[PDB]
């Protein structure tokens, strides 16, 4: 089992991390059909998403799922600095696999 | 897959954007039978509601529906600043599909 | 559908307004059998319920009952002002149906 | 239907009400088998469990336990004044039955 | 039933108390498959995992798992002091089985 984000990501391929270091600059959610999602950018214009679940997803990431939009809207209304974000790069956005936050 | 609000909009039809860029004014809630909804109003006399649970949505939304909700009970409660709402302008009062927070 | 607390409360038998524009004074939570509720009061001592979930409740009211109760409590710790409470009055405490947040 | 903790209080055998006007002093959480349970103390060492959920609970009380120990990390966190507790008094520690907030 | 951490800590075999008496320096959590965990790290370097669920947990932890990632993302949010965590010893980094908060 990881000890960090940056060696958890590096269990999964397609994956890279983000080293943000700053708060989300902005939070987007839609309960649009087949847009079940939540975006995010910072104020460098990177933009990354929470996936609509789907078959990538295996059953015991959807409560996760739903947990990580809850962290990134809380963590937008609380300015929370973001140290990283370990995104799939084969996805545009690229789309959230975890983050961090030290600050 | 959409990188904004704006760009998601655009994908359905019957929607548009509001660009509000301004806290919510006002949060109703109610549980009574056939009008489990929400609805918000800005200063300006825009209202919306978050639409009562119905044929109209697939399964994939309705965790959505809900977590809408908590989104804008929490932004009322913070007085966070919403830049864009997606309607469904096929509705009255508009009915939201996706939230943009930015400020 | 309705724009406004006002016009969804007249939707059903059995209905007042109460125009409070205060915040919350108390909040009670009962987890014990046959009593799983929550009581609030003003000021003034008008005091409510969120009735116990019953057979007098529609399948999709339960998550609006909880999700009520979640509302209640942080308008509770936030502090924030309560418009207005829609209530059926038939019931003592009289037990909402509704509730509006603003100044 | 009860109006106040006192009363609601009363309505059962094995309890009785503890008035603390005072925040919450400690806050603890567990997940391990059999003990996933919450206690809390105040700073005159009342100490007090929700209990792990097991045969005395009723279906309808499921939900209420999961809320009560929302409602007392937030009643921790925010350092919210706790106005009095109905417990069951032959549990050890005492067993909340439903709480009371308010200045 | 225990009435505190230590106590409560002392029923399970492969168990320790770290006393921290500190703030959580990083908070992370995953949604990446086989990995849908939190960490959490002090600034001694003390590193902590909420483990994925798996079959060493019986069902009544399910929830508990999942209100114990709540718990340590606000707590980290609200920058509260952590008095001690239960973990079990035999896995790697240490697992959180309860955690207590106090000044
Ligand atoms: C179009 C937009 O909204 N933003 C781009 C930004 O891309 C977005 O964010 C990245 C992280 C990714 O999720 C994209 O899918 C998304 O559209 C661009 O970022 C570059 O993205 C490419 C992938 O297109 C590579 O990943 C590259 O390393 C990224 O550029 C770096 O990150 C940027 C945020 C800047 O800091 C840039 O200087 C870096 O080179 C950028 C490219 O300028 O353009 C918009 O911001
Ligand atoms: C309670 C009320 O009557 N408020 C009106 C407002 O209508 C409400 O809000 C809109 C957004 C919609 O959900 C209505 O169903 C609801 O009653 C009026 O809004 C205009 O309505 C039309 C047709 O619905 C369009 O939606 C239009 O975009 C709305 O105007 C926009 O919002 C206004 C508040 C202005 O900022 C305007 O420039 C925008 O285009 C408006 C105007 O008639 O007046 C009250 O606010
Ligand atoms: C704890 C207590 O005795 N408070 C009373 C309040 O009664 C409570 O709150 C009301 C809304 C209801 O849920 C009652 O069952 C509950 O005990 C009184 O409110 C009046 O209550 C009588 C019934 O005993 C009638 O229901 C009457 O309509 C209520 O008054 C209206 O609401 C008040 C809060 C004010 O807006 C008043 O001007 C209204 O006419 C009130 C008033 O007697 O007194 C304590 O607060
Ligand atoms: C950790 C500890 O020993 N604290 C005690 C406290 O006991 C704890 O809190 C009470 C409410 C109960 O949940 C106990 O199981 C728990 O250990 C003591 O309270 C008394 O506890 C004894 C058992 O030792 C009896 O249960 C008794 O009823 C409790 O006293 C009542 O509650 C107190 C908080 C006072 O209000 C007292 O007047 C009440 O009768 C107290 C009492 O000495 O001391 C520490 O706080
Ligand atoms: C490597 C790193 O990131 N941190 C180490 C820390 O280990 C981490 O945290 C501990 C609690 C455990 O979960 C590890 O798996 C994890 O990598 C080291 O902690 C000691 O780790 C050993 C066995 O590895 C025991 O768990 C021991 O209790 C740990 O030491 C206690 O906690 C420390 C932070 C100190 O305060 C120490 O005095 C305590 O005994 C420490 C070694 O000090 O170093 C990094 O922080
Ligand atoms: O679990 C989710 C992931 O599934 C992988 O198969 C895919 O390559 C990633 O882009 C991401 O969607
Ligand atoms: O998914 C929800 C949407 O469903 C569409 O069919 C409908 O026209 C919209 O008004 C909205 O209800
Ligand atoms: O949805 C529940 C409501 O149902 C009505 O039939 C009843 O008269 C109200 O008091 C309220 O309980
Ligand atoms: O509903 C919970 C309660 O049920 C009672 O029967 C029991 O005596 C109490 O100690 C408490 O557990
Ligand atoms: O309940 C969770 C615990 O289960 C035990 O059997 C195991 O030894 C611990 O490491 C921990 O996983
Ligand atoms: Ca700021
Ligand atoms: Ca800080
Ligand atoms: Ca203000
Ligand atoms: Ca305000
Ligand atoms: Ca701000
Ligand atoms: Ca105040
Ligand atoms: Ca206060
Ligand atoms: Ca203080
Ligand atoms: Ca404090
Ligand atoms: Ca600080």
């Amino acid at each position: 089992t990881p000890q960090n984000i940056t060696d958890l990501c590096a269990e999964y391929h397609n994956t890279q991390i983000h080293t943000l270091n700053d708060k989300i600059f902005s939070y987007t959610e839609s309960l649009a059909g087949k847009r079940e999602m939540a975006i995010i950018t910072f104020k460098n214009g990177a933009t990354f998403q929470v996936e609509v679940p789907g078959s990538q997803h295996i059953d015991s990431q959807k409560k996760a799922i739903e947990r990580m939009k809850d962290t990134l809207r809380i963590a937008y209304l609380t300015e929370a600095k973001v140290e990283k974000l370990c995104v799939w790069n084969n996805k545009t956005p690229h789309a959230i696999a975890a983050i961090s936050m030290a600050n």
